[PDB]
Formats: C-alpha cells, sequence, structure tokens
C-alpha cells in the first residue's frame, strides 16, 4: 500500500491535521463571539438565562483532493470539512434547528527558497462549498420562519471563520512533513513534472 | 510511515517479496539436485547417501543506491538461510550452517520510441563477494568440501530462483509509485539518501 508522492502527501496531510488537532479546532469555533437586536441580548443577560445557543459537534475530515497545475509547478489541496450545528434556546429549553454543514478549504502549496521549503500559498474557502442542510427541527415554525434567515448569516460568517481557524494549522502541517517526502515533491514541481494523475 | 520514493520503494519491495513469497522459495531450493560414488547409491535397493535441509529463511533490510547521473537504481537484497546436513543412511544429523548471500537488482527507466516510458529490471545477479558461510564427531574435512561446492553453486541457484520473483514484484508495484520513480530516473533526479 506504499504509493507515490500524491497519495503520500494527502495521507501525510490528513494525519497532520488530525493530530493538529483539526477536529478540536472545529469543535471550539467561536460562532457566537461573531454571530431590537441588542436590547434582547441585554434583557436576557440582565434577566438574571435565555437567548439562542449554538453547539458545534461531530466535526469530521473527509478524503483530501489533490490537483496539480498544467505547468507542473504548483499544487492545490482541497480540504473537505464537516460540522453539525445544534441551534437551541435555553430560555424555553428546547432545540429548534439541527444543521449539517459542509465546507472546503483550498490550500495552494508552493516551492520556495530560503536556505522550510514546501510552503503554503493561498489558504481560502472554496466558493460554493458551503452546504447547509436541515437535519432536525422542533417543528414547522422555526423551519419556515427561522432557517433561511439563519443560514443567510451563516453563508456570510462561517467561511471566513473556518479559513481563519483551519488555515494556520495546515501551514504548521506543511512545515513538519517528512523531510524526504518534501524533498521529492519539490523536485517534481521545480521541473514541472506531473505526479498527480 | 508515509515517506518519499526511495523509502516507499524499499517497503514496497519487502512486502512484495515476502508475499511473493520469498521465504518459501529459499527453503525449497534444489541444492542437492546438482561420479562413481554417485551412481553406486542409485543401484542397490534401500539407501540414501545424504540430505540437506534449508531452514530459517530471512530477509534483511534492503539497501538502495542511485547511479551518479541519477538514471539507474541499484537495490541490494540481503538474504539468509540455515543448512542442516544429515545422513539418512545412518539416522544421524551432521552439522548446521549459516549462509548469508546478497542479490543486487539494477532498476532502469527507458523511453520507448512511442514516447512511452517503461521501468525495466535487467539485470539481477548474486553480488560478488557476498556469500558467507559459518559453522553453528570431526567433520572438518567435508566442511571445506561443502563450503567449496556451495561457493561455486549456491549464488547462481539463489539468483536463478529469486530474481525471477523481484521481476514479478516490480510489475505489480503501485502504478503511481512506479510512474513517479520512473519520471525521476529518466530525468536524472536524485531522490535517494
Ligand atoms: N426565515
Ligand atoms: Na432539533
Amino acid at each position: 500500500s506504499p504509493t507515490g508522492l500524491a497519495g503520500s502527501l494527502t495521507n501525510a496531510l490528513s494525519n497532520g491535521l488530525l493530530s493538529g488537532g483539526l477536529l478540536g479546532i472545529l469543535e471550539n469555533l467561536p460562532l457566537l463571539d461573531i454571530l431590537g437586536g441588542l436590547l434582547g441580548k441585554v434583557t436576557s443577560v440582565i434577566p438574571g438565562n435565555n437567548v439562542i445557543d449554538i453547539k458545534v459537534t461531530d466535526p469530521q475530515l473527509l478524503e483530501l483532493g489533490l490537483v496539480q497545475s498544467p505547468d507542473g509547478h504548483r499544487l492545490y489541496v482541497t480540504i473537505p470539512l464537516g460540522i453539525k450545528l445544534q441551534v437551541n434556546t435555553p430560555l424555553v429549553g428546547a432545540s429548534l434547528l439541527r444543521l449539517a454543514v459542509k465546507l472546503d478549504i483550498t490550500a495552494e502549496i508552493l516551492a520556495v527558497r530560503d536556505k522550510i521549503h514546501l510552503v503554503l500559498g493561498d489558504c481560502t474557502h472554496s466558493p460554493g462549498s458551503l452546504q447547509i442542510s436541515l437535519l432536525d427541527g422542533l417543528g414547522p415554525l422555526p423551519i419556515q420562519g427561522l432557517l433561511d434567515s439563519l443560514t443567510g448569516i451563516l453563508n456570510k460568517v462561517l467561511p471566513e471563520l473556518v479559513q481563519g481557524n483551519v488555515c494556520p494549522l495546515v501551514n504548521e502541517v506543511l512545515r513538519g512533513l517528512d523531510i524526504t517526502l518534501v524533498h521529492d515533491i519539490v523536485n517534481m514541481l521545480i521541473h514541472g513534472l506531473q505526479f498527480v494523475i
């Protein structure tokens, strides 16, 4: 089952991310930190328990993708990510929405010189990767009256959040990859040779 | 466990050989099958001169080296066996031997006139100066006789039975491992440390 560089890099990346650890990073996202208006936020806190609450669970990593530029000098790894968002309200003590979330992080890997060598270029959220799906709901009301408003803000906040949280890690994983694996992959890029087919 | 090509190649070969399966081939070597005293034993009815068993077949760490131009590759396949010598005539054992032998497979990348690149074996040979022999009522006499014949027969026998295998293994290697190695050899690029 030993294989070539392409299959070795993605296998090595995954193992690096998981010992990062990515899943913990994907469980401890500060979604509320960022996500009338404040009057309610104030009335509930001063209420002396309420508001809505959001739990992050079932974080997961899926099979990485790998694509190489036609010229052969650049590598683009895509990192499919998954989380579930449990939307509740402690006030009534009920769960209103259960969402499944999927998102991709597209990291570009470059070869660079500074006397370590295989480095992260652009880390970003792939456009169109964010798929929010309804898993469960208290009833027809939150689904017909809350979801779309909720997902709407989510399509605006999450991607840049995940990118910012995940993106540092992959760089830490690139530097720390097997020395000999890196060396070989660099050679192939420098000479614009295809190893991802 | 994920490494570069060199590291990956060695592990791939080791797993490939063992599941080949190399050990069985070494045990089943036809050492015996190979004048007056010889024909005499045949004519009598109820007698067998001597027998040899091969035991404790073992595969050691492969060695890898790359040519200076970076176009050819030389993998070293260290081998080990134990030879127990018996005389079935009497019911006795005789002596035990430890034999260590090295096989050297050269691995090349050649370009086809049709732009296709194939990875090719040619050639495999028992490595000169590899064969080593050690001792585990008297028996000092035959020892030099057994040592002498082993010294002029074994290496070619092992080469003959083993390197057909390695050739089988190289064919069955991972498609992308081969394509990656081949590209780097045919473009003269070092990946062996
Ligand atoms: N809504
Ligand atoms: Na629910």
